[PDB]
């Protein structure tokens, strides 16, 4: 029915939410510190100075374990 | 249709994963640091001397900005 259709779309949106705001292919699975953007997969992540969302300097990037992996 | 009701639980289960493991009733966004397991809401995080999944000790709680909150 339309409804299955409308599920469908809301399951798309979310499962691209959890995505890397950069390469677009790999989850989400890595936070910059201090600020706390978790918006990167771990390659991406890596040679980052400052975060892609708020500018502020990156100390460390903190691998993350989330139950959506 | 049985497709709309499989992708009704798909959904279901999807945003359950997002929900505090303790507490069931708030969005995840913290995470236990050095080992990284990101499954409570702020103020159960802040209750845990010990990690809920690995018991390794909790340093600090780092929060997340996610991109599903
Ligand atoms: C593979 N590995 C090693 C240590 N921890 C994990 C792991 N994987 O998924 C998870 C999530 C946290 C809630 C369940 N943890
Ligand atoms: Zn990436
Ligand atoms: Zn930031
Ligand atoms: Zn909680
Ligand atoms: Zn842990």
């Amino acid at each position: 029915s339309q409804q299955t259709r409308v599920l469908q779309e809301k399951l798309r949106k979310l499962k691209e939410a959890m995505l890397c705001m950069v390469c677009c292919e790999e989850e989400i699975n890595s936070t910059f510190c201090p600020c706390g953007h978790t918006v990167c997969c771990e390659s991406c992540a890596a040679q980052l100075q400052s975060c892609p969302v708020c500018r502020s300097r990156v100390e460390h990037v903190q691998h993350v374990y989330l139950p959506t992996h």
